[PDB]
């Protein structure tokens, strides 16, 4: 809050980052604008922040950012001709109008995959205008994931510059740079599904919900913090992510900045782990502090039963200052357990919150609550046992055959949500077993269900925008923390009426053989999806025999002279007999 609000983030940001960060806000709120349109209106608020920096008196340099934003999105978004609905945005003034545009974004908006060009092309390309083809990367970026964190975006776009400044020099271009984009591709979808939960409990479940998450997060990863300093991280935290997923994103990256600085100075009272991250450049710093491995828990701490449990002041202490106590529970059960998931952290915490708004009112409180900690014991468990039994799974099955079990396990749950959300959302689920049980059975937990937790936000946020299942709608509304075990415990749904036979459905054409290896296989799991909503009485064996037709089937006719009278012909073969069978 200053006098000039853009002028104050045009000097907090620089030049670059704040060009940078307006074309992610624009790309954000108006993702099915084409890339000139909205390089021309970052320019106009560039140029129009400019003058402020120069006389922050300067008529409207007072205005708010997004009086300033949304006016010149506007200026495009108002044609209700190209932009349906978005331009109902328009006719609204702030804070309406931001309200308006937050509601719009699109989770999957209707976009073309990304014809990757040819190394030499891209490294042309880069050459001939690099202030253009980097703003591309995060214009391309920012339409597609409308969440994605964007101080994190400007560290993707530093990384994605390096990999054609070193790779376009190498003897073999394509060799150096592949590997790079291909793992760029893929942290980028990681971070913004991560990103896209955290925007998810803010708005549905509210600054609380989020600022209990970050008290076991931080607590987990800063055991040797005191608890004012843990609440204090988690309050600045708190602010950096409102502000970003409020689409405030200059305030943002200007808060998060500070917030890195803040932990930098203050090592000696947070963790021994941050000499590394506090030594990196501006944009990395900030990512390698919130993905720092956990410190050392200090030595010899004492129980919890003590505080809470055994004193014979927990009720006063609860009922005088109530979150500031279960802000405490909560981080001494987090520092103590590096080992619990997150989400289970938050069961347990809730578990001992309710315990005392019954026991509190009881005849002898200190005999009501003396058994609680015991109550924890079936919730550590439930988790353990799920993470072990689909890891075996997992180990015997290998990743793509562990994502087909959960796909059918997934279409069985809820097999009226759409199929393009079931095949993402399971394909996802199954990469919990590359990730995670490679691990021992202590950190496999907080990797396993803390995952989970952001691929089943995903199912939830893809769901919403036009809903169809009630049993995702119900598990998705009904408590953030709880969402893991609500569909872990969905059984197999007997109201759902099997889908018809479709032919065209099942009918696989020539152009299969052209896609990469990863498409051919989302078209193959597609296929398994619609045969499970068509047989939901197929067993586990019967369907992984007509995976397995399927898979033979297309090899064969990719692999020969007629590719076109193949999979017609030899392909009506796999159809009525696996209709049959
Ligand atoms: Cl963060
Ligand atoms: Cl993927
Ligand atoms: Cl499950």
């Amino acid at each position: 809050a200053h006098k000039s609000e853009v002028a104050h983030r045009f000097k907090d940001l620089g030049e670059e980052n704040f060009k940078a960060l307006v074309l992610i806000a624009f790309a954000q709120y108006l993702q099915q604008c084409p890339f000139e349109d909205h390089v021309k209106l970052v320019n106009e608020v560039t140029e129009f922040a400019k003058t402020c920096v120069a006389d922050e008196s300067a008529e409207n340099c007072d205005k708010s950012l997004h009086t300033l934003f949304g006016d010149k999105l506007c200026t495009v978004a108002t044609l209700r001709e190209t932009y349906g609905e978005m331009a109902d945005c328009c006719a609204k003034q702030e804070p309406e109008r931001n309200e308006c545009f937050l509601q719009h974004k699109d989770d999957n908006p209707n976009l073309p995959r990304l014809v990757r060009p040819e190394v030499d092309v891209m490294c042309t390309a880069f050459h001939d205008n690099e202030e253009t083809f980097l703003k591309k990367y995060l214009y391309e970026i920012a339409r597609r994931h409308p969440y994605f964190y964007a101080p994190e975006l400007l560290f993707f776009a530093k990384r994605y510059k390096a990999a054609f400044t070193e790779c376009c020099q190498a003897a073999d271009k394509a060799a150096c740079l592949l590997p790079k984009l291909d793992e760029l591709r893929d942290e980028g979808k990681a971070s913004s599904a991560k990103q896209r939960l955290k925007c998810a409990s803010l708005q549905k479940f509210g600054e609380r919900a989020f600022k209990a998450w970050a008290v076991a997060r931080l607590s987990q990863r800063f055991p040797k913090a005191e608890f004012a300093e843990v609440s204090k991280l988690v309050t600045d935290l708190t602010k950096v992510h409102t502000e970003c997923c409020h689409g405030d994103l200059l305030e943002c990256a200007d808060d998060r900045a500070d917030l890195a600085k803040y932990i930098c100075e203050n090592q000696d009272s947070i963790s021994s782990k941050l000499k590394e991250c506090c030594e990196k450049p501006l944009l990395e710093k900030s990512h390698c502090i919130a993905e720092v491995e956990n410190d050392e828990m200090p030595a010899d701490l004492p129980s919890l039963a003590a505080d809470f449990v055994e004193s014979k002041d927990v009720c006063k202490n609860y009922a005088e200052a109530k979150d500031v106590f279960l802000g405490m529970f909560l981080y001494e059960y987090a520092r103590r357990h590096p080992d619990y998931s997150v989400v289970l952290l938050l069961r347990l915490a809730k578990t001992y919150e309710t315990t005392l708004e019954k026991c509190c009112a009881a005849a002898d409180p200190h005999e009501c609550y003396a058994k609680v900690f015991d109550e924890f014991k079936p919730l550590v468990e439930e988790p353990q046992n799920l993470i072990k039994q689909n890891c075996e799974l997992f180990e015997q099955l290998g990743e793509y055959k562990f994502q087909n079990a959960l796909l059918v396990r997934y279409t069985k749950k809820v097999p009226q949500v759409s199929t393009p959300t079931l095949v993402e959302v399971s394909r996802n689920l199954g990469k919990v077993g590359s990730k995670c049980c490679k691990h021992p059975e202590a950190k496999r937990m907080p990797c396993a269900e803390d995952y989970l937790s952001v691929v089943l936000n995903q199912l939830c946020v893809l769901h919403e925008k036009t809903p169809v299942s009630d049993r995702v709608t119900k598990c998705c509304t009904e408590s953030l923390v709880n969402r893991r075990p609500c569909f872990s415990a969905l059984e197999v749904d007997e109201t759902y009426v099997p889908k018809e036979f479709n032919a065209e459905t099942f009918t696989f054409h020539a152009d299969i053989c052209t896609l990469s290896e990863k498409e051919r296989q989302i078209k193959k799991q597609t296929a398994l999806v619609e045969l499970v909503k068509h047989k939901p009485k197929a067993t586990k064996e019967q369907l992984k025999a007509v995976m397995d037709d399927f898979a033979a089937f297309v090899e064969k006719c990719c692999k020969a002279d007629d590719k076109e009278t193949c999979f017609a012909e030899e392909g009506k073969k796999l159809v009525a007999a696996s209709q049959a069978a």
